[PDB]
C-alpha cells in the first residue's frame, strides 16, 4: 500500500483494481494519507477519468466504515435545476407497502435538499441507529442523515471543500445506503455516469437497483420527456428508454416542478397530497411508479403509475404518523395550512 | 487571480496565458497558495500537460525571484534530470573540461534518487557546494568555475518543497531548473528525458532569450549524449531553433557499454570520474568528450563534433589539476586527495 506509486500509477493513467482502489479509499477515509496526497488523488483520479472498478473499491470501502442498520428488504430513493425533492415524497408513498431506508443530505445547491425538506415538514433528521431500526418497524420509514452515518468522512472534508471541485466520492453518496437495502432507485446526473455507475452497481451486491437519468438533465425520472434508466440485478444489467406519455399523462412543465427553499418544496408536495398541486403530483407518481416497478410491485409502468395514485390519496396521513412518532407535527400542520 | 478558476481550467485541459502561468507561478512561490492547490494545480499540470506558455510562465516566475549573478558569458551543462540508469554525473565533469576555456556557472541541486546529484558529486569531491553570490562572482574570476547550489539561490522554493516532496512524482518545476540559471548564463546544455519535452522545451528556450542553448534526449533515454547510440538535440538561438540528429558513432568511437556508466552513489560517481581524468577508466571518459563536444559546439569553439569530442581529449587531461584547484579554493582539498587514492592514481 503505497500511495506514491499509485498516484503515479493514477498520472500515467492506469486504472487500478478493485482491492488497489479499496485499499486506497479505506487508507483516505481513515485519514492516513496527507492532504497533499489525497488532494493529487483525487484529482488524478478525475482527470484520468474513474473506472467501474474504482467506483466499486471506493463504495466498499465507505459501506465497511459506515454505522449501519440492517434492514436490507428496504428500499431506497437515491440521488441542479432545484426541483421540488420527488425523491423523498415519493419515499413516503413508498412506506405505504414496503419499509423506506431513505439515504439523504442537506443541500449545497440552495435549500432543497432530501433532509432540509424533511426537517421542514418537522421529521427529526438525527435518528440514532437504535431508534432507526424502531421507526423502521413502527411506521416503515426511516431517515438516514448522511452526516451522522459516514462520520469517517470528516477526513476527506478539508480537501473535498477546499478543492471545490467534482471528485469520485461525489458519485459515491447513493451507492452507499446505510442501511444496505436491496431495492433502490438512483438517480444520476448524466447518461455516462449511467452507463458507469450501472456496471458500478452490478458489482456492489444489489437485489435490485435502477438507475435512471431524465431530460433535460436530472437524477429523477423526466417529467418532461425521455427518461434513461439501466436495471441492475444479480443477472445482468438491462437497457430501458422511457418517454413521459409511456405513464399515461402529458409532459409536465417543468416551470410547476422548480422550488426556491425547504419550505417551498414542503408545501408543494404537500399540496399535491392534498391534491391542490396535480403537476408536482404527477412529477411524485411517474417516480413512484418505477420504484414500485423495482420492487416487482408492478408488470410495467402505467400499472405503476396507477398504483402511485392510489398510494399518494393515504400519503399525507402517513406522512403524519412518521412526523408525530419522531419530529414536531405542529410544524406539519403549520405547513398544511393551506400550503 | 483566483486559484480555483485556474485549477478548473487545467482540469478541463485548457492551456494558461504566459501571463495566467507566471502569476500563478509566483503566488505558489511566494507560498500564498494552500498546500492542498498546490498539489492539485501541479498534477492536473501534469496530467494535462505542460504547455509552452506555462513553461515560460513559471520560468519567468522563478528567475524574477531568484537569487542573481551577473555572468552571462557562462555556459552551463544542464540535465532536466529523469528517472534514468543513475548515471555518472557527466554534466558536472563535463563543466570542469570547460572551466578550462571558459567560464563556467554550473547550477545544480541534490538528489532523492540514491545520490546521483551533481551537488553531491562536487561535495564528494570537497567542493563546498553553498557559495554565497558575492564570493560566487569571486570564484568565478579566481577559477573561471563556480557551483550555484539550486536550494539556496532560490530560496523561494522552499514554499513548494513539502508538496514536491510529499508528492513524489514529477512536477513542472523538474524541468525548470537548467531554465533558470542564476547567472543568467547565455550559453547553456540542457538535456531532456523524453523526445517529447524536447521540442516542448525548445519552443519555450526560443523565448526565454538565450545566445545559444542546445537541447539533447539520448537513447536509451537519458538528459544527455547518447553514450551508446542516437542523440536529439535542438539548437535555439535567437534566429531559430534547428534540429540535429546524432549518433555515437559521429564522434569517431565506438558505443560505450551503459553498463559501465552507471554509478550506486556520489562516492561511486566521484571516482569515475576521477579515474577518468586519470585515464584509468575510458569508457567514463568517452562519455564526458562526447558531452563535453556538444558543449564546445554550443560556445562555437568547433565546427562539428568530431572536432569537438578531440578539442575535449585535449581538456581532460588538464582536468584533474583543475578541479584540484577549485576544490582547493572553495572546499576541502584532502577530501579529494582521499578519492584521488581511491581511484588508484
Ligand atoms: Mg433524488
Ligand atoms: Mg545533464
Amino acid at each position: 500500500m503505497n500511495i506514491n506509486e499509485i498516484l503515479k500509477k493514477l498520472i500515467n493513467k492506469s486504472d487500478l483494481e478493485i482491492n488497489e482502489a479499496e485499499e486506497l479509499a479505506k487508507a483516505i477515509i481513515r485519514g492516513e494519507v496527507p492532504e497533499i496526497l489525497v488532494s493529487a488523488i483525487l484529482v488524478a483520479l478525475r482527470m484520468k477519468g474513474e473506472s467501474k472498478n474504482e467506483i466499486v473499491g471506493f463504495a466498499r470501502a465507505m459501506r465497511e466504515l459506515a454505522i449501519k442498520i440492517d434492514v436490507p428488504n428496504a428500499i431506497d430513493t437515491a440521488g441542479g435545476l432545484g426541483t421540488v425533492n420527488v425523491s423523498t415524497a415519493s419515499a413516503i408513498l413508498l412506506s405505504l407497502v414496503n419499509p423506506v431506508a431513505k439515504h439523504g443530505n442537506r443541500a449545497v445547491s440552495g435549500k432543497s435538499g432530501s433532509a432540509d425538506v424533511l426537517e421542514a415538514l418537522g421529521y427529526n433528521i438525527i435518528v440514532p441507529p437504535e431508534r432507526a431500526k424502531e421507526l423502521v418497524n413502527k411506521t416503515n420509514f426511516v431517515f438516514l442523515f448522511a452526516q451522522y452515518y459516514h462520520p469517517a468522512m470528516k477526513n476527506v472534508a478539508n480537501v473535498r471543500k477546499t478543492l471545490g471541485i467534482r471528485t469520485i466520492f461525489n458519485i459515491l453518496g447513493p451507492l452507499t445506503n446505510p442501511a444496505n437495502a436491496k431495492y433502490q432507485l438512483m438517480g444520476v446526473f448524466s447518461k455516462d455516469h449511467l452507463d458507469l455507475l450501472s456496471k458500478s452497481a452490478y458489482e456492489l451486491d444489489f437485489n435490485k437497483i435502477i438507475l435512471v437519468y431524465g431530460e433535460p438533465g436530472i437524477d429523477e425520472v423526466s417529467p418532461i420527456g425521455n427518461t434513461f434508466m439501466k436495471i441492475v440485478s444479480k443477472r445482468g444489467i438491462e437497457e430501458v428508454k422511457l418517454n413521459v406519455t409511456d405513464f399515461g399523462i402529458s409532459p409536465i412543465p417543468i416551470e410547476k416542478l422548480i422550488v426556491n427553499s425547504a419550505e417551498d418544496s414542503a408545501i408543494k408536495i404537500v399540496r399535491a397530497f392534498l391534491g391542490k398541486d396535480e403537476h408536482v403530483a404527477e412529477f411524485i407518481k411517474i417516480n413512484t411508479a418505477v420504484a414500485l416497478f423495482a420492487l416487482d410491485r408492478v408488470g410495467d409502468f402505467r400499472e405503476g403509475y396507477e398504483y402511485a395514485d392510489h398510494l399518494i390519496e393515504k400519503s399525507l396521513d402517513k406522512l403524519n404518523e412518521i412526523i408525530s412518532m419522531n419530529g414536531d407535527v405542529t410544524k406539519l400542520k403549520t405547513i398544511v395550512v393551506k400550503s
